[PDB]
This record gives structure tokens, C-alpha cells and sequence, in this order.
């Protein structure tokens, strides 16, 4: 069957750590005061959860409050004991409280307020300076998280929330936030179509943090190629063979070789037979303004099918594309 992998950095955090911190079902919750918390308004609604603005009527603050939906309670407890094990660390969002809604019966995670400017303000009009900026803040986010020995499994634009005024950033929405075990087989219905890592489409399940760098990639290829969505699948199969006409079919061949995994007989009539595309094949006069040799290289070694050959945080910390950002 499948070659087992295991991540090339971070592999024996959750071992060395007492089993408090990963052993999330054991985790007892402390609850707040629910009346401390006045509802303002509906945000939005997802899957998992109803999001409301509302204030924190002990100091007057503005706090985002997630009432979440009747869920297997082991989600539930993985997403607190996360957000508190990363609590105060580098553009992490932070929980502020977790209550029990009088109405829905479930548990209500209590947010900071981030006073995010607008998503497509924020692709529109960012800067070629702003993005790297920006990609340097996700990366601290990420290297920590990382570093702590969690995956976040969805980043995507509408998870990395940006106050533009106070150059701000915070990587939010850590309901899919798994810890890293070294061999375990985790779930490839993880992240969004648009970001979802060749290791997820080819259902490989022995991943690791490296899935977070090429969700990362693809939100840079999308920035700076003004491309939304870079890979633009009609489904997981199509998503595939969407990243397969830019990276190759050779490399992706090698990929499932080296890993022993057996492709889907569904991709033989749709894969085809593709060379791999340079970088340079995506620029033209609208984006040329964002794209640099240093930004090209960058995110060539993101884009990787291989999950163990992509850079790590910490390494993409180190390339040349950060030389720029004020430090
Ligand atoms: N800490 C926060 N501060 C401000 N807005 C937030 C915060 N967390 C989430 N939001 C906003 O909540 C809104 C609704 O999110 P929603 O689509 O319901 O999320 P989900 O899919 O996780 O249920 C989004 O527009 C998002 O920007
Ligand atoms: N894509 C897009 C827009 C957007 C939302 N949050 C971001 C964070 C960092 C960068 Br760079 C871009 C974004």
C-alpha cells in the first residue's frame, strides 16, 4: 500500500508536551458569563457555525461571538483546546471566552474584534509591498502554529482577516485545526476547493503542516498573478488536472510513484498529458506591477507537488522575496 511520510520539521512536538495539551476529549472547559455578551448583529452563517457581532457590555469592547451548530463534540473541544494551546501567539486570533448560548444549547466561542477591511479592498488595492508584508505576518502565524504542533488545514483569503489601518493581521476559523501526530491518517476533506493540497485531491492521508505552505502558495499565486482562483476546479477531480496543466503530469506521476499511491481511475480520461508551465507564462500587463524574479522563485517552491519538498515556514521566512519588509 501507500509509503508512509512524516513531516521534516516539528515531528515530535505533541510527544514531548504532557498529554494535557493534545489530549483534547480529556479537556475540561471553564465557562464564562453569558449575559456578559449583548448580540449586535448577524455576520454571517456557515456549515459549523452562526457568527454575530456583539459587545462586551463589562468594557464596553466590540467581540465577535460563534454560536456554533449542533456538531460531533470532539470538533468542538479540538477547536477550543486549539485556540487556547496558540492564545498570545504571533497574529494568532485570540479567544476571549467560551459561554453557553441560552438559545442554540451549544457552545459560543468569544473573538477579539479585528476591524478587517474589506476582503476585495484587500485584493484589489493591496501593494506589491503590502503582500509581501502581509505574506511575512501569515508566515509568523503559520510558523507558530506549526511550531506548537497544529495544522490550521484551511487558509484561504477569508481566514486571514487584515485591519489595513493599523497593518494588522490575524489567521482565523480554526475549526478544521488538527494536531500533527507523526503517522497518523488524517481526513482529506480539508480546506477549500481552490486550496486544497495535491496530497488532499490524490487521497493521500499521511499529510502534515507542509499542506498549510501550499494553501499559502495558492493564495500568493492568486495575489500576485490578479488570478481568483489560481487553480480553478469544477470539482476535486477538475481541481487536479487544473493544477496539473500549470506543475505537469511528470512530476505529479513521480509524486504518486514515490508515495505508492494508487491514483483514482476516474483521472485516466482527464488528467492528459501536460509539461509543467514557467512562472512567466502568467504574467501580462495587468499584474506585472506584483510580480518580481524573488516572488516567481518564492512561490515555485511553495507550489510543489512533493508536500516534503516544499519550504517549511521557517524557511520561507529566510527567501529573498521578505529582503524588502521592514524588519
Ligand atoms: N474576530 C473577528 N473579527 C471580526 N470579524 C470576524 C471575526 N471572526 C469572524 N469574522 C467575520 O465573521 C463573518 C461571518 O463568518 P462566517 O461565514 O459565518 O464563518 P464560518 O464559515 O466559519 O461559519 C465573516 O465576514 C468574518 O469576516
Ligand atoms: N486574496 C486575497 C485578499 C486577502 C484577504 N486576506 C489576505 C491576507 C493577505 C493577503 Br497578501 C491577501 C489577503
Amino acid at each position: 500500500g501507500p509509503v508512509p511520510s512524516r513531516a521534516r520539521v516539528y515531528t515530535d512536538v505533541n510527544t514531548h508536551r504532557p498529554s494535557e495539551y493534545w489530549d483534547y476529549e480529556s479537556h475540561v472547559v471553564e465557562w464564562g458569563n453569558q449575559d456578559d455578551y449583548q448580540l449586535v448583529r448577524k455576520l454571517g452563517r456557515g456549515k459549523y457555525s452562526e457568527v454575530f457581532e456583539a459587545i462586551n457590555i463589562t468594557n464596553n469592547e466590540k467581540v465577535v461571538v460563534k454560536i456554533l451548530k449542533p456538531v460531533a463534540a470532539a470538533k468542538i473541544k479540538r477547536e477550543i483546546k486549539i485556540l487556547e494551546n496558540l492564545r498570545g501567539g504571533p497574529n494568532i486570533i485570540t479567544l476571549a471566552d467560551i459561554v453557553k448560548d441560552p438559545v442554540s444549547r451549544t457552545p459560543a466561542l468569544v473573538f477579539e474584534h479585528v476591524n478587517n477591511t474589506d476582503f476585495k479592498q484587500l485584493y484589489q488595492t493591496l501593494t506589491d509591498y503590502d503582500i509581501r508584508f502581509y505574506m511575512y505576518e501569515i508566515l509568523k502565524a503559520l510558523d507558530y502554529c506549526h511550531s506548537m504542533g497544529i495544522m490550521h488545514r484551511d487558509v484561504k483569503p477569508h481566514n486571514v482577516m487584515i485591519d489595513h489601518e493599523h497593518r494588522k493581521l490575524r489567521l482565523i476559523d480554526w475549526g478544521l485545526a488538527e494536531f500533527y501526530h507523526p503517522g497518523q491518517e488524517y481526513n482529506v476533506r480539508v480546506a477549500s476547493r481552490y486550496f486544497k493540497g495535491p496530497e488532499l485531491l490524490v487521497d493521500y492521508q499521511m499529510y502534515d503542516y507542509s499542506l498549510d505552505m501550499w494553501s499559502l502558495g495558492c493564495m500568493l499565486a492568486s495575489m500576485i498573478f490578479r488570478k481568483e482562483p489560481f487553480f480553478h476546479g469544477h470539482d476535486n477531480y477538475d481541481q487536479l488536472v487544473r493544477i496539473a496543466k500549470v506543475l505537469g503530469t511528470e512530476d505529479l506521476y513521480d509524486y504518486i510513484d514515490k508515495y505508492n499511491i494508487e491514483l483514482d481511475p476516474r483521472f485516466n480520461d482527464i488528467l492528459g498529458r501536460h509539461s509543467r508551465k514557467r512562472w512567466e507564462r502568467f504574467v501580462h500587463s495587468e499584474n506585472q506591477h506584483l510580480v518580481s524574479p524573488e516572488a516567481l522563485d518564492f512561490l515555485d517552491k511553495l507550489l510543489r507537488y512533493d508536500h516534503q519538498s516544499r519550504l517549511t515556514a521557517r524557511e520561507a521566512m529566510e527567501h529573498p522575496y521578505f529582503y524588502t519588509v521592514v524588519k
